[PDB]
């Protein structure tokens, strides 16, 4: 429901590896792809792409 949509991250999350972003609590990423529980996102500030638990996440055009 979410690629190519913006999510704010709920709780911060540091990376354990290479292929993962980090992200503080507050975070806006874009959805590049679905993969299960884990998602390969863009960080909107600093233009990194990684995968990021999805459970970290929420959509910013909540209701
Ligand atoms: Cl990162
Ligand atoms: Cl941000």
């Amino acid at each position: 429901g979410e690629q190519g949509d913006i999510v704010v991250a709920l709780y911060p999350y540091d990376g354990i590896h290479p292929d993962d972003l980090s992200f503080k609590k507050g975070e806006k990423m874009k959805v590049l792809e679905e993969h299960g529980e884990w998602w390969k996102a863009k960080s909107l500030l600093t233009k990194k792409e990684g995968f990021i638990p999805s459970n970290y996440v929420a959509k910013l055009n909540t209701l």
